[PDB]
């Protein structure tokens, strides 16, 4: 399947992410970390402690049962339902003592554009990533590419009411079109809305661009510098030499394409290469 080709690959993706930033010993905070499906990837790492924090209350209902049903485990696991980007992490972490604060590593994957609703979200995102992490520690994730989605917008006539893009397993949907109208810039880096359809992963549901550089201006005010900034495809031909052996059997077979090369071809190649990008940050300095 593309759809299957494109998972394996965003997971080959994450296991490189995880292990590029995290190191034996480290306490992980995972922001919306869904149904917690990268517990083994920070296994593999050798850390210390997980804190796993979703908004939705069902997936870390999943997540614990995927917990719970690992055995031989070498690090603890907290599993916590709280919002991460409306609210002060204080909230939702409080009944939970047991977490090792501040932590050496933030991560969050497929989720951090949520937090571009507002303004007032994303400042909020970014200090509770900043209250948590200690000084020199990490916060990296993945997120849909603004650059991509602006090269795709950029192609779009004034004329399209709704501004939409995809192909045969995945389209993009804008709810207006006030970038084209504003010269190809949306009117504000916060709250832009398209609806995201990926087949038999995700439901037409709407999201929000995270324009890069209002991402990275934003983090610099809190106090973290920009450490990685790679589209998934530069990022997986990067480091594949040093993976490609370190994989699974299962993960390096689907890897591989007709040529006998690793990476992604065919139609999952847009939304799997092109439309992701990796993030990672390096706290620097204390915030007040
Ligand atoms: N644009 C966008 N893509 C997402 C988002 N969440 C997940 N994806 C995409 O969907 C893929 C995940 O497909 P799933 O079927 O959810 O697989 P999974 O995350 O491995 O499985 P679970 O642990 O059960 O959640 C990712 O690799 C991304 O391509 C999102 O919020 N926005
Ligand atoms: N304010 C919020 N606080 C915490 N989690 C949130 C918030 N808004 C959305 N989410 C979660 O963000 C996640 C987005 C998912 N696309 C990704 C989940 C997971 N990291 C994965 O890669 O599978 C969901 O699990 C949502 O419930
Ligand atoms: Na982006
Ligand atoms: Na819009
Ligand atoms: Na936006
Ligand atoms: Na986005
Ligand atoms: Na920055």
């Amino acid at each position: 399947s593309p759809i299957i080709k494109l998972r394996n690959f965003n997971n080959a993706i994450k296991y490189i992410l995880i292990d590029k930033f995290t190191r034996a010993g480290d306490v992980v905070l995972e922001l919306a970390c869904g149904k917690g499906g990268d517990l083994r990837k920070y296994g593999a790492a050798g850390i210390s402690q997980f804190i796993g924090i979703d908004i939705s209350n069902a997936s870390i209902t999943e997540a614990l049962k995927r917990y719970h049903s690992m055995k031989n485990l070498e690090y603890q696991v907290i599993l916590i339902t709280g919002d991460c980007f409306g609210e002060s992490l204080g909230v939702a972490v409080e009944s939970f003592p047991e977490c090792r604060f501040p932590c050496d590593i933030v991560s969050c994957q497929f989720a951090l554009h949520y937090a571009f609703e507002t303004e007032e979200k994303a400042r909020r995102m970014l200090l509770n990533v900043v209250k948590s992490l200690k000084i020199g520690g990490y916060f990296f994730g993945t997120i849909p590419d603004s650059e991509f989605i602006r090269y795709k917008m950029n192609k779009i006539p004034e004329s399209v009411e709704k501004p939409s893009w995809g192909n045969s397993i995945y389209k993009v949907t804008f709810s207006n079109n006030e970038y084209q109208k504003n010269g190809n810039e949306f009117p504000s880096p916060f709250g832009q809305m398209y609806t995201f359809w990926l087949e038999d992963a995700i439901d037409n549901v709407p999201e929000y661009v995270i324009p890069f550089e209002s991402f990275r201006s934003l983090a610099d005010e809190y106090g973290m510098e920009l450490e990685l900034q790679k589209g998934f495809n530069e990022f997986f031909v990067e480091e594949i030499p040093n993976w490609v052996n370190r994989f699974s059997p299962k993960m390096r077979e689907g890897l591989k394409r007709s040529d006998g090369r690793y990476g992604v071809e065919g139609v999952e190649k847009e939304p799997a290469a092109y439309f992701y990008t990796t993030f990672a940050f390096r706290k620097v300095r204390d915030y007040q």
